[PDB]
């Protein structure tokens, strides 16, 4: 039973982390978007994610926006810490790290590069959630980042990790979802590709983590309550208008599109992704304006 | 093509115990869909066992099928070849047989080139003399991997008219229903169905819908009118049988069902594909009572 | 005792005619073409040979043909294979009776078997093809069966099956495989590695570009036996320059193309789907034959 | 390419052992420095995939880095793989190698996000920067970081200014021709050890490796065998290392390669940091034997 977590349930931002032109942390935008998630009437933030960068940040780094994050959120909303790394050892200092600032939960895609085992990638889970002193774990599966596919079985079998009471699924197999929901009647079930959420919602998802909630969160809340209600015409109403977005961002480049976009809505100052995520191209520019218009007047 | 939207049968085709076509199950497999309330049937596809057949054979099973059900429902032929020429073949005797539509899966083996993809369904097309192309996009089986824009220039060329989308992605299912809005849509994995549709099918295709459309019916209808928890439920108790099917094979799982439902004489695929193991029989059977209750 | 279907073996081409008919007059001409080519056998109706845009009755009539023409003078070799069993079952029985060597078959394809199931349509047509030899055909690039080493090595000790015709890129494997079979005729299918092949160690070939410069891949499996290394390489790079001109072309239509300004195939169609040769590339393809002829 | 002549040969993927506490034990590294020198090895590419990098921060790397030096500067040539996922950390550790005087840098394909090849290039070129005059080899190694270069990328790649070399760990011989043909002075390294010979014919000029830790002369002796024509012995050689190879596939190569060490007691502790899991225990039986025959027949 997976009634431990329960409390995690619900829409969640992944944080996008600012940075400068010298390609250093821009805490001053960091704060100004955390706020403004806040105030969208988000559920909660999910910060050092893919969507955070985290794979381009040090460790320090990393602890810098966790402490930032929870000082101006702590208590406003639900904080889950991305605290995962290749080494479980990195994970561990910095599930230690998200304890210590007061986060809800820590959270740790499956390690990547190397071809680790099932058996190997269980222990690590263990090993961050024991490191976690408390905190519950969001198991991160996004397969088409780390070349982690994952079965069935092996999902299961990690969702019942003691301490675990969430996931983050971040998979287009929407019956894969419904198996998960059929199994785990209780399990917080993190919705993981924005582009989907109505039919991952559907399908048995009862929530989200996506970078997208950055720039229009209030939408995805939308999406929850219209099916809680029977509205599904405004659910497709506003999963399309959501995709029209999607698909610019994919044209232009996710994180960093978002960030633009932000940066038109005075959110962030400087745009940019850390290297080699190179800038977006300046033909989307008009685009990437005519959307934060769009967006700041709804 | 407006008319080809709805709930649709991939049906299954018999065989005896020597593995020839059976004439007898088969009928009684068309008609047992009819009862059931499908809208129409999706002959000869890969369900179908098509690749295991001769065009002869194809068409046999074709002619059969319309004399079952022509008027009665729609009907559409699965004439998809790895051959151009082939696959016209199986076009020109649907129009003969008076089918509704034709249809073909992308050809496979050997890799073709975009343009030769093209051209292959330009053929077929006018081989069909008038039915509308139903492509079909089932990239799990054919491993050609089509992208939206590929996908646009299929279903615009003249005479296409529907798409049958054997794909899991429902970004690009929302994707295509933006771009064409017009276009029948066939959510292609019964086992998304609800969240196929939600995302913007216009009906169906499918293997198990031989043996429980109406709870795909069902779940168009509860959708329809703002039902989410029975439309959820209904297709919780799909996937249920669809685990199991996945765990016996789902064309002969699917067959013995049937066998077990007084339709199918004998419940065998065409080798390659072998029996039914045994320890699944009772589950088979289980299933067959309970879905005979139902209806 | 199968180490005689040991050899350089060409993949043969199955001309068509312009209104996509089989061409068997320039079918006859190709058979012989390659047995002055010095080629040890031929592989009939494989992949190459546009097997699967074929009805059974058309494979047929192409191998009694090549039985007609060749027989006793090279190997022969007959790609039987379909996803249906009971049809491949056809056309080994009909290879029995034309007098070929050996059958072949592909991985069946399209649907998912279980290995199980793999094993028992081997089974059966090594039945049906009557104490001919079976050669195992692995081709996951066409088939998208994906074989281990365990079954590949289970699928070589199944009763009857005297060869194994690897097109995979992984000479790991290769290598793997002869270990564990020291005897098996393990044919390498990608002349694009060929003398690498034989070095893992393959103990001939089969391949489409062996219709027109296999003598460069006996040049090879000499060379390579004669320890000239040089040599070995630069035939190999020789081959491989003609194969990037084959890729860019699309090779079966390339391959009919330079058999075509050899003036031995009639008019260079592949079946529909397939398309022509784009046009602005006649000009490589012919000085490439006539190249290929001042060669032979 | 001319210019990266120099760099043609042999080159181990250096380990990186810990002790019982997950630390760099200094004291193994610099044995296996040595033992690999006493091997006949033609070079060291240090803190690779086999080096274990993406599991250790940029300090331990340098500090390995730095260690490798002292030990080999001047006697062998010396590769160090500065690459990160984030430019600006591979930069700092190619000014490091740099400092430290190291012939080459390396960097594999930057991985996890998926990012266009222009970002790749411009990538490699500021590492380049960095590394102020040391060659660039660019290293391509899909099965691990999933980046899948198509010939004419890495046709651009290979002649970005300051790139010399290419660890090419992919079983594709016919790509490995198709550079070699590309490009006749590029120092092209074989980055499968299961398959050196064969890649050794298609146009590979040397190698890079795991294995070589444990058995380089044989790889330096199928170089010699291709060069008199002696396919006898390539094919047996080959064939023996094949033969350790399955073993340590068996085991976990880069864990199996450090059991070997520890029965040869070149290295102390034997493990991967987590979650690299322990060696299974019935695989010990056949490591000791291995090792105990790659000592014997060394001498
Ligand atoms: C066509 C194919 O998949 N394989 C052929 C037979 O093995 C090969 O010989 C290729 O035709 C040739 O090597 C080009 O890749």
């Amino acid at each position: 039973h997976h009634h431990h977590a329960t409390n995690l349930r619900g829409v969640m931002a992944a944080l996008l982390t600012p940075f400068d032109q010298q390609q250093a942390l821009d805490k001053a935008s960091l704060r100004r978007l955390v706020q403004f998630n806040i105030q969208q009437g988000i559920d909660g933030l999910y910060v050092g994610g893919s969507t955070g960068e985290a794979f381009v940040q040090s460790l320090s780094e990393r602890e810098q926006v966790l402490e930032i994050v929870a000082e101006e959120a702590k208590g406003k909303i639900k904080l889950i810490a991305h605290v995962g790394c290749v080494s479980t050892a990195e994970s561990q200092q910095l599930a230690a790290s998200a304890k210590r600032y007061g986060f809800d939960a820590v959270s740790a895609v499956t390690p990547f590069y190397y071809p680790f085992s099932f058996e190997e990638h269980c222990d690590h889970y263990r090993a961050i959630i024991d490191s976690a002193d408390g905190l519950p774990m969001v198991v991160a599966n996004i397969p088409a980042l780390s070349g982690v596919k994952l079965t069935l079985d092996q999902i299961n079998t990690l969702v019942t990790l003691p301490g675990v009471g969430a996931l983050k699924q971040t998979s287009g197999d929407l019956y894969q979802m419904e198996q998960i929901r059929r199994e785990h009647p209780d399990l917080v079930l993190y919705n993981g590709y924005d582009e989907i959420f109505a039919s991952g919602l559907l399908a048995g998802a009862d929530g989200g983590i996506g970078s997208t909630y950055n720039i229009m969160g209030w939408r995805y809340q939308g999406i929850v309550k219209a099916l809680k209600e029977g509205d599904i015409q405004t659910a497709q109403k506003l999963q399309t208008e959501c995709n029209k977005v999607i698909d610019l961002l994919i044209k232009t480049g996710v994180f960093r599109g978002l960030k633009t976009v932000l940066h038109y809505m005075d959110v962030v100052s400087v745009p940019l992704c850390r290297k080699p995520f190179g800038p977006v191209d300046e033909k989307y520019l008009p685009e990437l304006k005519a959307l934060a218009q769009q967006l700041m007047q709804e």
